[PDB]
């Protein structure tokens, strides 16, 4: 595919920026077991990197998601969404 999304994560930025909770862009994803009020979260690196640094992470899988850190859905803000 193209390499927007590629493109998208070296600017450092939240995938939710161009993704919405509409579509479901490929990346690497990770999971935030401290911010578990959604079972399953999804979160994209930048996010895992920044909103989530010292919590307990995983990473989970390269493969089709849209960021639940930068869609509001988190115990926690995302860090990447205006602050
Ligand atoms: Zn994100
Ligand atoms: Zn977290
Ligand atoms: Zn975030």
């Amino acid at each position: 595919g193209s390499d927007a999304i590629e493109k998208a994560v070296s600017r450092g930025q939240c995938l939710y920026k161009i993704s919405s909770y509409t579509s479901y862009p490929m990346h690497d994803f990770y999971r935030c077991h401290t911010c578990n009020t959604t079972d399953r979260n999804a979160i994209c690196v930048n996010c895992i990197k920044k909103c989530h640094q010292g919590h307990d992470v995983e990473f989970i899988r390269h493969d089709r998601f849209f960021c639940d850190c930068g869609a509001g859905t988190l115990s926690n803000p995302c860090t990447l969404a205006g602050e």
